[PDB]
């Protein structure tokens, strides 16, 4: 099968600009529907495709567990 090359590869990058409006729509919600992630791909002119897999990670990295309180 593949050797490796394994990851993301895709080569995005947003600006604080994008990534002010893709964190601030995840801070509120991060369970959003196709029609919603429109929204966000219209505004930020960006394909839904990028957004879901900056938002599914997001919600990785946002899962802990431990000894941390708050």
């Amino acid at each position: 099968g593949s050797s490796g090359s394994s990851g993301r590869s895709s080569r995005t990058r947003f600006t604080d600009y994008q990534l002010r409006v893709l964190q601030d729509f995840f801070d509120a919600n991060a369970y959003p529907k196709d029609d919603e992630f429109e929204q966000l791909s219209n505004l930020l002119n960006l394909p839904t495709r990028v957004i879901v897999v900056w938002f599914q990670n997001a919600r990785q990295k946002a899962r802990k567990s431990g000894p941390s309180s708050g």
